[PDB]
């Protein structure tokens, strides 16, 4: 067999969510290891590849199933993360090659955290249909209301992609293929001062019908970089 992802990548500042029953994580100690199953593994291209089934587990704050990547400053401690001060960066470059048959998948995120590592809500969420890209921010920190929506057309099931999401002082830049987009979120909602965001990146498949099949998602490059 090929090497796992995580002796490809640098995971050692991730961890791994899965769509098993039990909705499993995966340690970064463990993904270095080399940890690969069918809902995550190196294609023969060489990508980080999930696999997410939409009869998966979901989780207390998830309403769908996901194979996906959460960040992890702190490898030991899910309460360490980031905030709206200073600049943080995620670029990737992925591919979608198969959707449930709702057509639509998540392939990036920031997400919300309590500063006690509770529930909070997303606040990007990079929206993959064929042909409709959508990165959706978040407006009220309490998680009610409506998303700013954010469309990129032409990007193709089974186009490769380049996508940079950016928080600099509380601004999000959404970026697909060279294209940036902003949004003021701690000037719309200064509430978002008192949460904490981390980075999400891999496969959160929007379905979760008996019928809906599965979603691949693939990531050739990730990397993440906090100014």
């Amino acid at each position: 067999p090929a090497a796992a992802p995580g002796k490809n990548f640098d995971l050692s500042h991730w961890k791994l969510q899965l769509p098993d029953a039990n909705t499993t994580e995966i340690s970064s100690a463990n993904l270095g290891l080399g940890y690969t199953s069918q809902y995550f593994y190196t294609d023969t291209d060489g990508a980080m590849t999930f696999w997410a089934p939409t009869t998966g587990g979901t989780t207390a704050c998830s309403s769908y199933p996901r194979s996906e990547l959460r960040e992890m400053l702190d490898p030991s401690n899910s309460k360490v993360n980031w905030g709206w001060q200073g600049t943080h960066t995620m670029k990737l470059s992925g591919k979608t090659v198969q959707l449930p048959s709702s057509g639509k998948i998540i392939v990036a995120q920031i997400h919300g955290i309590m500063d006690d590592g509770t529930c909070a809500p997303p606040l990007v969420k990079a929206v993959f249909q064929d042909g409709q890209l959508d990165m959706q921010v978040k407006q009220n920190s309490d998680g009610t209301g409506s998303d700013v929506h954010n469309y990129f057309t032409g990007i193709k099931l089974g186009d490769l992609y380049n996508m940079e999401i950016r928080v600099t002082d509380g601004v999000a830049y959404v970026t697909m293929n060279g294209d940036t987009r902003s949004v003021d979120f701690v000037g719309k909602d200064a509430g978002w001062k008192n949460l904490k965001y981390y980075f999400k990146a891999g496969n959160y498949v929007q379905d979760n019908t008996s019928t809906g099949g599965s979603a691949i998602a693939k990531l050739y490059s990730l990397s993440v970089s906090h100014s």
